[PDB]
C-alpha cells in the first residue's frame, strides 16, 4: 500500500516501514519459482542482467542457460505483482559511461568539486535522449549516505503502475527492484553536495518506449496495423521500386546514394528514378510514435575493413578507441536505412560486430516495408535517405556463440535527428 510520500528523500525510517509492509505481502504472493528467482537476483544480479542482453541480441535458435531464462521470466512476473499506485522517486549513484559521456566531471584542481566545462557539456549530452535501460534495475528509497566514488547521483521518478518490488536481506536497507523494458529521460540537472563532496544530480523520468526486442507477434501486428494501408495505397511505380529495393535492389541503390557509383547495366536516370520513387513512398506515412529499431552494421559503415586491426573488439584497447572516436558524434546518412524492429540477430549478418539500436522518432519518414507480401518475416522498417543520427552510447557485450562469431560486439545507441 502507498500511504507515503512520493519521495522519502532522506527519511529512512518511513521508507523502511513502507518497504517492510509491502515486501512481506509481496513475498506471500509469490510462487516458489518466483521466490527462488528473486533470491537468485539478490545473489547474482550482474550475471542475470548480462544474460538478458546476450539473449535479446542472439540468433533465433539460441538456447542459452535454462535457469537464467527462468530467472528473466520469473523476476518479471514477480515484480509485476508489486506495481506502484502512485509515483515513487528512487536513488542510485552512477558513472559517466551509462550516459555515454567520456569527459571527467571531477575538477582537476579539487576532487570534491565538479568541473564547470565538463558539467556544461554533460548538460548538452543528456538532453534530447532516451537512455535505454538494459536488464532489471535495483535502486534505493532514499538519498544514499555512502561515500560514493561516483560522479553522478540519479534521482529517478518511477511513474504510477511501475512494477517496483521491495526486496533484500537487510530489512532496514530494503532495495527496490524495477522491471525491465524501460528507459531514462532526464528532467533536470544540478550540483549537490553530500558529505562535503559534489555530485551531478540527474533528475530523470522512467519512461517506456515502443521496443519489441524479441516479440515477433507484437512487432508484426504493429507493422501490419500501421502500414498495411500504406502498402495498398502506393502508386504502381512506388510499389514496384520498393519491391525492387527489397528484392536485392537495395545494394546498387544505396551504393549509388553513398558514392554515385553506377555499374552500367543501369543508368543514372534509372537509379535516380528508383530512389525518387522509394523516397516518395517513405514520406507517405510518418512513423506514428517513437520506436526502437535495429541494424547489424558492417564494418565499412564506420570506416573499417573486416580485417582492420581496429575492428578487433576482443582487445579492450580497440573498444576504447572506438568509444573515444564515435561517442557523441553525429553521423550523416546519404543512403536509405534498412532496419528491423527486432533485436534478434540475423543469419546473413550473424557475425557483424556493430549493432545499431536507433531511436526512431515519431514523425520520421520511414515505413514498415515488411507488410509487403513475401517479406513478413523480415520485420523491416526502411528509413528515407538524408537523415543523420547522433551516437548516445556504445556498450560492449560478448557474443560467445560460434555463429555469432565468438566476439565482443558493440550496441550503439543512437537517436535519429
Amino acid at each position: 500500500d502507498d500511504n507515503r510520500p512520493m519521495d522519502f528523500a532522506k527519511d529512512k525510517n518511513s521508507a523502511t516501514l513502507w518497504a517492510k509492509k509491502r515486501k512481506q505481502v509481496w513475498l506471500n504472493n509469490l510462487s516458489k519459482a518466483e521466490s527462488t528467482s528473486i533470491n537468485n537476483y539478490i545473489k547474482n544480479s550482474s550475471e542475470i542482467n548480462s544474460y538478458s542482453i546476450k539473449k535479446k541480441f542472439a540468433l533465433d535458435n539460441y538456447e542459452g542457460i535454462e535457469t537464467l531464462n527462468e530467472d528473466l521470466k520469473n523476476i518479471s512476473t514477480a515484480v509485476k505483482k508489486s506495481m506502484l499506485t502512485k509515483p515513487l522517486y528512487v536513488y542510485y549513484y552512477e558513472a559517466n559511461d551509462k550516459f555515454g559521456f567520456n569527459q571527467n566531471l571531477e575538477s582537476s584542481l579539487d576532487s570534491n568539486i565538479i568541473d564547470e566545462e565538463a558539467i556544461n557539456n554533460f548538460a548538452k549530452k543528456i538532453s534530447d535522449t532516451n537512455f535505454i535501460q538494459d536488464g532489471f534495475k535495483d535502486v534505493t528509497m532514499t538519498e544514499p549516505d555512502i561515500n560514493s566514488k561516483l560522479p553522478i547521483l540519479v534521482h529517478l521518478k518511477l511513474p504510477t503502475n511501475t512494477p517496483a518490488a521491495s526486496y533484500g536481506n537487510d530489512e532496514e536497507n530494503l532495495r527496490v527492484l524495477i522491471d525491465q523494458g524501460y528507459s531514462l529521460k532526464a528532467t533536470g540537472l544540478s550540483i549537490v553536495t553530500i558529505k562535503g563532496k559534489q555530485y551531478a544530480k540527474v533528475d530523470a523520468d522512467l519512461i517506456k518506449q515502443l521496443n519489441f526486442e524479441n516479440d515477433v507477434i507484437s512487432a508484426s501486428q504493429w507493422g501490419e496495423e500501421n502500414y498495411a494501408p500504406w502498402l495498398k495505397e502506393l502508386t504502381s511505380n512506388e510499389l514496384r521500386d520498393i519491391n525492387n529495393y527489397l528484392g536485392g535492389g537495395y545494394t546498387a541503390i544505396n551504393k549509388y546514394l553513398l558514392d554515385g557509383t553506377i555499374g552500367e547495366n543501369t543508368s543514372k536516370e534509372d537509379l535516380e528514378e528508383k530512389i525518387s520513387n522509394i523516397s516518395s513512398a517513405l514520406k507517405k506515412r510518418k512513423i506514428p510514435e517513437d520506436i526502437i529499431t535495429y541494424r547489424r552494421m558492417g564494418p565499412n559503415e564506420f570506416g573499417l575493413d573486416l580485417n582492420s586491426p581496429d575492428y578487433d573488439f576482443n582487445k579492450v584497447e580497440n573498444v576504447s578507441k572506438f568509444k573515444e572516436k564515435w561517442l557523441g558524434k553525429t553521423i550523416p546518412v546519404k543512403t536509405f536505412i534498412s532496419t528491423t524492429v527486432l533485436s534478434n540477430n540475423i543469419s546473413a549478418f550473424a557475425k557483424r560486430k556493430l549493432i545499431l539500436r536507433l531511436h526512431l522518432p515519431n514523425g520520421s519518414n520511414a515505413a514498415y516495408v515488411s507488410v509487403a507480401e513475401g517479406y513478413k518475416n523480415e520485420y523491416e522498417v526502411l528509413i528515407d535517405h538524408g537523415y543523420s543520427y547522433k551516437i548516445d552510447n556504445i556498450t560492449e557485450y560478448y557474443d560467445e556463440s560460434s555463429l555469432g562469431g565468438k566476439t565482443n560486439k558493440l550496441i550503439i545507441d543512437a537517436t535519429l535527428i
